[PDB]
RNA sequence: GCCGGGGUGGCGGAAUGGGUAGACGCGCAUGACAUCAUGUGCGCAAGCGUGCGGGUUCAAGUCCCGCCCCCGGCACCA
């Protein structure tokens, strides 16, 4: 008897599926229904390994399944070429991006193909190509006319490594999103923005009905951070100008004893007294230079300066000094606040430190407030010392005081958002050119829609297209020395480029019509496929892609190009793949494990001396090495950096594809993080072989048997096996739909054993043939190769045209289930009686269990409970 | 501190309209010419066992009250 040989059949079938084009995405989905499985396209930068294939596999499983059912499936794939990701890589190897990319893509598609993953490559999209980024511009225009795009000064975040500005969404832990070790600074610059805030309300409101992981939504809710409150205006003493401040506690206005402007606030210097200037101006240059990692280093220590100017409390009418502290942020609300030390610790503390007054205006219900106050009081209470509002409740106060303000034109009720506008301009070469020009008489003028695209200057000198603080395009007149399409005089093209995320915010839409030269996509098409039914990806893109993408769709909706309003209906996340890692040598002596500094450092711990326990307890092991010393191993993220990846190409050659799959899918729950291991790969081998044998050993026997039979006319092991099948089909089918591939397979392995047990007391019967047919169909999504192979030994056409097995509910019905006999809550034993078996029939079959255990303890009884299902309790 | 998700064998992990806890797999242990078959929660045993302590019930991983710990994300948003 032959044996399971991967290299023999895999690459064969792969070519087969590609030729016959089963995953070709239909232009316009018919009436059979349609699925749109999509995995976030990759940043071409490196070579793929098991750590990466997790996702694309999933997408494939899910994609093959649906296609098998009948749905018209669209499983697309393309490359997120432009932006920092690629450039940052091509720059670390002194290579030209256009070459480093097309190369990385080639390597990629090869891996994917080896893994037996199919796509509709006739839709492949490469962001960095003109044929695509042209539309990135077209959109930018449509956003300009609609006033959602714009330019403006102010402090922006600067990444010394990337040598360019980043959006707030790209500042994780106060560091770069790609360089989690490089702090971020601020620089006065005028960049281009996208008025995403214009959609703050909708972005937050349309989350509700969204069926996403509660973890993600909650992050967007928090990132958008809506807050209802009031915008009060404080007149400046003598001056004509008025200062707007936001507050979610206007019912305390009469308690405001001072104002605090953000260092970067304009009026912080335009009001700073000449005798204070030499200090105010020195404080700004101190805050601007400080950073996030530095600020969080000082703690909650309040620090500010007095502006030497006063303001007029529009409530009491009196004067209150105006200060400037860093604890107030300019990028939020009004960048100014009305300090009320009496009902806000922050303010309070700031007050007790810089000798400022604390006025009480909210009394605590019942238990009076200890005078003098030694801690704020932020809870609701009764108003006092607040003019005619005295006695008025706290809650009812707010709306009244606001209604009072909106009467004298002193303020108004407003709702600010934490969400800050999107900064999309980058001073890098590899990027989409902003379709704007700069005339001196006309000003900032938008390039004509029909003059698009605006190709990127062709630059070969690698040391040329490198960021040094300014836009690499700011050195090629041959590009920007163009004319203004308004007047006709000398103009200048904007040297800045669109951030990567821009093009990665509507790609899912391009796949629906990847070859359109009239529009970013034909609405008719996009509407037929959208929304994305299932989006496999990560969480790190919570406040980025998963946000920017929605805004983009909504705006595209508002142009009447896309019927839907949320691009991703389903959002399935995945966990990180891991692998046991070599953390260096160790000197073991008895039960003591000394740690040499080279290792201890990589382990990122303080201790330089553990024990054989501390090692176990932290999930590690000491193994023998090739250098003749012991090495401390431990799992770790499977990444290039860690140098522990399991390259696809190699692996597949030395093992097989379907093996990789089963290993990845069955390892754990997809949402959880797996740890790719030797032992696992083995299991995949075993599982796959046993599937082979079982079918190879009956190939002949099966070849001469018919798979036709009468359902009910079944009895014996057959009737049973047939039930086990359908019982299994249920599980597989459900789990595939819910995206629980692990248990979906665990169920397939279980039936397999069931088949081995059925063949020790029964021959290749019609029911059995059917079992095998059904099994092969249920396998096709996880091990499409080995599945397509065995299937052909008996049937003609591809498993793709087989369709998915039909469940037979009536086959699930159980007859003679095993029941547990318990007495006073302990499980004494288990009998085997029909499901409907009457209490008397069970009781009887119980009273004489294996060891009559039921008697060894039930010699009294008082009440008995029977549950047809699987239980019978005797209350002694 | 807030929000989100979780504590089950040696390990990944099953099972919640209460009803034989530990499916499937990994590891380990015996029997055959790396591969199969059998066993495998702990304790020699009384007996005990789903983070802790009470409680409801014939019956609790599932429900009720109080509490501990772990991971992830924001962290001075007025
Ligand atoms: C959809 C894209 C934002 C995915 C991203 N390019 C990544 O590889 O993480
Ligand atoms: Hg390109
Ligand atoms: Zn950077
Ligand atoms: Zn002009």
């Amino acid at each position: 008897m032959e044996k399971y040989n991967p290299h023999a059949i895999e690459a064969k079938w792969q070519r087969f599926w590609e030729e016959k084009g089963f995953m070709k995405a239909k232009d316009l989905p018919g009436g059979r229904g349609k699925q749109y499985v999509l995995v976030m396209f990759p940043y071409p930068s490196g070579d793929l390994h098991m750590g990466h294939l997790k996702n694309y596999t999933m997408g494939d499983v899910l994609a093959r399944f649906r296609r098998m059912q009948g749905y018209e499936v669209l499983h697309p794939m393309g490359w997120d070429a432009f932006g920092l990701p690629a450039e940052n890589a091509a720059l670390k190897f002194g290579v030209h991006p256009k070459d480093w990319t097309y190369a990385n893509i080639r390597q990629a598609k090869e891996s994917l193909r080896l893994m037996g993953i199919l796509y509709d490559w006739d839709r492949e999209v490469t962001t960095c190509e003109p044929e695509y980024y042209r539309w990135n511009q077209w959109i930018f225009l449509k956003m300009w006319e609609k006033g959602l795009a714009y330019r403006a000064k102010g402090l922006v975040n600067w990444c010394p490594k990337c040598q360019t500005v980043l959006a707030n969404e790209q500042v994780v832990e106060g560091r770069c999103w790609r360089h989690e070790d490089t702090p971020v600074e601020k620089r006065e610059l005028e960049q281009w923005y996208l008025r995403i805030t214009a959609y703050a309300e909708r972005l937050l409101k349309d989350l509700e009905g969204l069926n996403w992981p509660e973890k993600v939504k909650a992050m967007q809710r928090a990132w958008i951070g809506r807050s209802e409150g009031a915008e009060i205006l404080f007149p400046v003493e003598g001056k004509e100008v008025r200062i707007p401040v936001f507050t979610t506690r206007p019912d305390t206005l009469f308690g405001a004893t001072f104002l605090v402007l953000a260092p970067e606030h304009p009026l912080t210097l335009e009001l700073a007294a000449p005798e204070k200037r030499e200090e105010v101006l020195a404080y700004v240059e101190a805050a601007k230079r400080k950073t996030e990692i530095e600020r969080q280093a000082e703690g909650r220590e309040k620090t500010g300066v007095f502006l030497g100017a006063y303001a007029l409390n529009p409530a009491t009418g009196e004067r209150i000094p105006i200060w400037t502290a860093d604890y107030v942020l300019f990028g939020y609300g009004t960048g100014a606040i009305m300090a009320v030390p009496a009902h806000d610790q922050r303010d309070y503390e700031f007050a007790r430190k810089f000798g400022l007054p604390i006025k009480k205006v909210i009394e605590r219900p019942g238990e009076p407030l200890p005078e003098p106050l030694e801690r704020a009081y932020e809870e609701p209470g009764i108003m006092v010392n607040s003019g005619p509002f005295d006695g008025t409740e706290s809650e009812e106060g707010k709306r009244k005081v606001i209604a009072w303000l909106e009467e004298k034109g002193l303020g108004k009720g407003r709702v600010t958002y934490r969400l800050r506008d999107w900064l999309i301009s980058r001073q890098r070469y590899w990027g989409t050119p902003i379709p704007m020009v700069h005339c001196e008489a006309c000003g900032v003028v938008p390039v004509p829609e029909e003059e698009l695209p605006v190709l990127l200057p062709d630059l070969k000198d690698v040391e040329d297209i490198r960021p040094k603080g300014k836009s690499p395009l700011e050195a090629h007149p041959e590009f920007y020395e163009t004319t203004c399409p308004k007047c006709g005089g000398p103009a200048k093209r904007d040297t800045d480029t669109m951030d990567t995320f821009f093009d990665s915010s509507w790609y899912y839409l391009r796949y629906t019509d990847p070859h359109n030269d009239r529009l970013p996509f034909d609405p008719e098409k996009a509407n037929a496929w959208m929304p994305v039914d299932q989006y496999i990806g990560g969480v790190e893109h919570a406040v980025l892609h998963l946000l920017y993408s929605r805004f983009f769709t909504k705006f595209l909706h508002d142009l009447g190009m896309v019927k839907v309003e949320e691009p991703f209906q389903g959002l399935f996340t995945q966990g990180m793949v891991l692998a046991w890692t070599d953390f260096g040598p160790v000197e073991v002596e008895g039960s003591v494990v000394r740690l040499p500094e080279p290792t201890r450092i990589r382990l990122e711990i303080p201790e330089s001396a553990l024990s054989l326990e501390d090692v176990r307890k932290m999930g590690a092991e000491l193994r023998p090495h090739e250098d003749g010393t012991l090495h401390l191993w431990k799992p770790a993220v499977m990444s290039k950096s860690k140098g522990n990846g399991v390259m696809v190409g190699p692996f597949v050659k030395e093992q097989g594809a379907d093996i990789a799959r089963i290993t990845i899918l069955f390892a754990a729950p997809p949402e959880n993080e797996m740890v790719w291991t030797e032992e696992g790969v083995q299991g995949a081998w075993r599982f796959l072989n046993r599937i082979y044998r079982r079918v190879a050993e009956d190939r002949e026997a099966l070849l001469e048997t018919s798979g036709v039979f009468q359902a009910e006319a079944l009895e014996g092991k057959d009737r049973e096996l047939y039930g086990k099948l359908h019982e299994t089909l249920k599980k597989v089918t459900e789990d595939l739909e819910a995206l629980r591939f692990n248990t979906a397979i665990a169920a397939l392995m279980e039936f397999l054993n069931a088949l081995y047990e059925y063949r020790k007391d029964r021959p290749v019967t019609p029911v059995y043939r059917t079992a095998i047919r059904y099994y092969l169909q249920m396998l096709f999504p996880f091990a499409p190769h080995l599945a397509e192979e065995l299937w052909h030994w008996f049937w003609p056409d591809s498993l793709f045209e087989a369709g998915w097995p039909e469940l037979d509910e009536k086959a699930l019905e159980k007859d003679v289930v095993e029941v547990a006999v318990q007495v006073n809550g302990r499980v004494r034993g288990t009998i085997h009686i029909p499901k409907d078996a009457p209490l008397e029939v069970a009781r009887a079959e119980a009273l004489k269990v294996r060891n009559v255990r039921a008697h060894l303890e039930g010699k009294e009884v008082v009440k008995e409970i029977y549950v047809p299902g699987k239980i019978l309790n005797l209350v002694v």
